[PDB]
């Protein structure tokens, strides 16, 4: 069964990943297991990490990871399923990022900007721990001019599911509203991931503009809770947050609103107009959890591939749990 055509938009980054010594982390002032933006303190880190004999370069950023996992689940339809849009630069990293993604079967309708080098994240591996240092680079400069280029307009015209990370809202909310309009035209489906709690705390106005067009909202517990804070919903119950997100956040669509809140150690919450269900999860135990950082991306990717082939909502969630588990345990 041929999947519906999916349009993914995010902030693309090359994952420059290597196993490194403890000394490496100290040299760049890095608190093991944390994730931060590049600052003066970490100047040199990319140059150094590239000298590690084990370094690997992998196309990254949250939405590109979703796209890759979703494509992985439908090997039969390389070049014929997922289109990805974002902004890179025309440099070695952008070259690796685009070609690696293409080889995996994703149509990369990316812009090449001159305003910055391609985004990247130094993934410093020490055993089962990953410490991240990110520089958004070119991703921040995705332009209106690219958004109205024939390739992007045709890709929107030809897709039926639209998936945007919350990070897209930090760049320019108008690029996102364009796709919301296109989803309306093609009678497609618009989905956002809430991405990170700071999105709701600092980019609530942008999120506000997009919500009415959003058919499916996906988030984890802490993002759900910051969403609650943003709506002035004073509760800690994620199930309550899901009900309100269904029925109390403006909705102008026709497909129906769906809310999926993942809850780490606890069951995933699934909500619609017909009520709330929970979807059990494994107790991820325990000397096995190698990639705690990419779990959410992997989940969304599984979800999205099941939704594209017509599976109902519980099995979309279950497909997502499965892909999150596989990716965590390498």
């Amino acid at each position: 069964s041929a999947p519906l055509r999916v349009y993914v938009q995010c902030n693309p980054l090359l994952d420059v990943s290597a196993h490194v010594s403890d000394e490496f982390l100290v040299k760049y002032g890095l608190e093991r297991g944390t994730a931060i933006l590049l600052s003066e303190r970490q100047k040199g880190i990319f140059d150094d990490i590239e000298k590690m004999p084990n370094v690997r370069y992998v196309p990254g950023g949250s939405g590109l990871n979703v796209a890759r996992v979703a494509q992985w689940m439908q090997q039969a339809y390389k070049g014929k399923f997922v289109t990805y849009v974002g902004c890179i630069a025309d440099d070695r990293y952008g070259k690796v990022l685009k070609e690696a993604a293409e080889h995996e079967g994703i149509v990369m309708a990316v812009e090449h900007t001159t305003k910055a080098g391609s985004g990247a994240c130094a993934v410093c591996i020490t055993g089962k721990e990953r410490t991240l240092v990110a520089d958004l680079g070119a991703a921040n400069h995705l332009s209106s001019e690219h958004m109205r280029s024939p390739a992007v307009v045709r890709a929107m015209d030809e897709s039926r599911i639209f998936y945007f990370s919350g990070f897209t809202l930090t760049v320019d909310v108008n690029h996102v509203l364009q796709a919301c309009r296109k989803a309306r035209e093609v009678d497609g489906l618009f989905m956002i991931n809430l991405s990170a709690p700071f999105i709701m705390q600092f980019f609530s106005a942008q999120l506000g503009e997009v919500l009415p067009y959003t058919d499916i909202i996906v988030a984890n517990r802490h993002e759900a809770k910051e969403f609650a804070n943003m709506m002035k919903w004073d509760t800690d119950c994620v199930e309550e947050i899901a009900r309100r997100a269904v029925s109390e956040v403006p909705y102008t669509g026709t497909k129906g609103r769906v809310v999926v809140f993942t809850r780490d150690i606890e069951s995933t919450v699934l909500a619609t107009k017909d009520g709330v269900e929970t979807v059990p999860v494994p107790q991820l135990d325990q000397d096995k959890v190698i990639d705690m950082n990419g779990a959410g991306d992997a989940f969304m990717g599984g979800f999205l591939s099941a939704y594209a082939v017509g599976k109902d909502l519980r099995r979309c969630c279950e497909t997502g749990h499965y892909t999150a588990q596989e990716v965590i345990q390498r």
